[PDB]
């Protein structure tokens, strides 16, 4: 289809269009991408992600078009520490992704160890909601929380200062314009705090024509949830 | 999800989305549901049907919501006989569904022999454009090309007569508001020739939870190709 869009208000119980990967399960109406004991606290040592079963037409080598789409989603992070780890990211991949060994941690499960910043060896385009930064084991991360834009690197490319809330939820907006090429960010709390980060880039370079859109998150010796609670997308092609 | 939606405005050859059972396949940008030679012309004894991979959230037991859903769709038959047959389908059934044993010419690919006209016996709902009418083999139909919903069985609890034209594009709108239990269809011809036909159908009594939605056609004796140009779908849980 050149045109898709699905909207997940809430997340109830019987799914049928997600593909579950690691420790990803749904409880009381949100994914829980990351586990969690009997009592709903977080634990250390767990990767999850979910993707959406259908396939999405980012661009049309045959028509030259490239998809101009829009991701809206919230989550809440919790954790009895303070020194909640390791984060969420929304991500695009190619089809058959999935947990690549021993990207825990601060690899956000998206990342082999081994060629987690060699951009040549890479397929993912993600946003990441980043709070563990210590250098000693995230090396790659400024020393302060933030939120990313990732290019085939555990790297990013572009980030801004965040603020991470406790059990408050975040509201994002990531929009991809084929016409200049600006891959934007808008996330906000509710009482009107806004963050913004964007970046110029070309996604026929760095994905294939077909993709799937999903959410990773990991816990490594420090944890917290990531908790999902909605989720809309839509993706249209474009002439431009 | 609560609400999917997708658009064809055409069928390149390369697609990722759709479920192709019998003879179905892509040729010329357009789902060619019966088999055709290498010249195009259509042949005898073909079955083909094309699904949406993504599962439809039709109703919600939890919730008491009903879907809320459009169908947008062309197509084109074509045939060098004076009685080109059988018809084209659009039909929602469980996720599940395969063609049935026997279920080619007049069964239009839907409908096992045994069971064709029992109600109990099958789960599904399917608009019909139905060409062949001979009373002798099709004992079920009216007698004259026809428009027809039908509801568990291939004998249609409702049809209209409905003129087939050999190479014109016929624009169909199927429509199903859950406040009113309507299943509406209307159809028309370039030209302005329009056709209407409306049904109430609770559909929570005759379908499960989750479907596919798809297309579905077949020649016996008598055969037309049965092409469909472009297709868009639209649904959304609403509160009954
Ligand atoms: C001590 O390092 C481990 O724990 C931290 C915090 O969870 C992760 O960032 C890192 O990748 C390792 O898994
Ligand atoms: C003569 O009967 C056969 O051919 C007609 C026309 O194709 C079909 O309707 C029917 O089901 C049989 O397959
Ligand atoms: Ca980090
Ligand atoms: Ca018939
Ligand atoms: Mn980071
Ligand atoms: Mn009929």
């Amino acid at each position: 289809q050149d045109s898709l869009s699905f909207g997940f208000p809430t997340f109830p119980s019987d799914q049928k269009n997600l593909i579950f990967q690691g420790d990803a399960q749904i409880k009381n109406n949100a994914v829980q991408l990351t586990k969690t004991d009997s009592n709903g606290n977080p634990v250390a040592s767990t990767v999850g992600r979910i993707l959406f079963s259908a396939q999405v037409h980012l661009w049309e080598k045959s028509s030259s078009r490239v998809a101009n789409f829009q991701s809206q989603f919230s989550f809440s992070l919790k954790s009895p520490l303070s020194n909640g780890a390791d984060g969420i990211a929304f991500f695009i991949a190619p089809p058959d992704t999935t947990i690549p060994s021993g990207s825990g941690g601060g690899l956000l499960g998206l990342f082999a160890p081994g060629t987690a910043q060699n951009t040549s060896a890479n397929q993912v385009i993600a946003v990441e909601f980043d709070t563990f930064y210590a250098q000693d084991s995230n090396t790659w991360d400024p020393n302060y929380p933030h939120i990313g834009i990732d290019v085939n690197s555990i790297r990013s490319v572009k980030t801004v200062k965040w603020d991470r809330r406790d059990g408050q939820s975040l509201n994002v907006l990531v929009t991809f314009n084929p016409s200049t090429r600006n891959l934007d960010v808008v996330a906000t709390y509710s009482d009107g705090t806004r963050y913004e980060v964007s970046y110029e880039v070309d996604v026929r370079s760095v994905l294939p024509e077909w993709v799937r859109v999903g959410f990773s998150a990991a816990s490594g010796e420090q944890y917290q949830t990531h908790t999902l609670e909605s989720w809309s997308f839509t993706s249209t092609l474009l002439y431009t």
